[PDB]
């Protein structure tokens, strides 16, 4: 089977780990005990094609560059995650896009823009159409997620990234 290395990037606190842990462990990050953790690897069927997904969950704080650098270098595709309740995380999408292309030395690369935390309806700052505009600007797909139970579009997000990788 092919292995797809999927790298999750975005500002601190946007829910990169929450999306990853929901995808693999089917639990919300707050309820999770990382004590017994290992790497995020699964065998799964996408569009009638079995694959191994190896997910690399970056820490979002600027302090942690070695992890982000290495992870970016080895990635086959990226989720650029922001929180719809955090305007700065959305503005930082531009920087993440540029950073990925710099690390890859390519002018395009498999990516999906992920607007997380959409369950927080009364706290939402970044609109659906704002997200769609940002994605369209870079000619990348846009998807809204929630890692909080009940999860929204979590499996679809990772599966769609594989679809983009396959069809590039
Ligand atoms: N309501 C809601 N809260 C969420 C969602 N995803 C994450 N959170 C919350 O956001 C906070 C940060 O989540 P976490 O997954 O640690 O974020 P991160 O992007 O991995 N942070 P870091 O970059 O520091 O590792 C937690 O309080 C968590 O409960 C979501 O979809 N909805
Ligand atoms: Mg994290």
């Amino acid at each position: 089977l092919p292995t797809y290395k999927l790298v999750v990037v975005g500002d601190g606190g946007v829910g990169k780990s929450a999306l990853t842990i929901q995808f693999f462990q089917k639990i919300f990050v707050d309820d999770y005990d990382p004590t017994i953790e290992d790497s995020y690897l699964k065998h799964t069927e996408i569009d009638n094609q079995w694959a191994i997904l190896d997910v690399l969950d970056t820490a979002g704080q600027e302090e942690f560059s070695a992890m982000r650098e290495q992870y970016m270098r080895t990635g086959d595709g990226f989720l650029i995650v922001y929180s719809v309740t955090d305007k700065a995380s959305f503005e930082h999408v531009d920087r993440f896009h540029q950073l990925i292309l710099r690390v890859k030395d390519r002018e395009s690369f498999p990516m999906i823009l992920v607007a997380n935390k959409v369950d927080l309806m009364h706290l939402r700052k970044v609109t659906r159409d704002q997200g769609k505009e940002m994605a369209t600007k870079y000619n990348i797909p846009y998807i809204e997620t929630s890692a909080k139970d009940p999860p929204l579009n979590v499996d679809k997000t990772f599966h769609d990234l594989v679809r983009v990788i396959r069809q590039q």
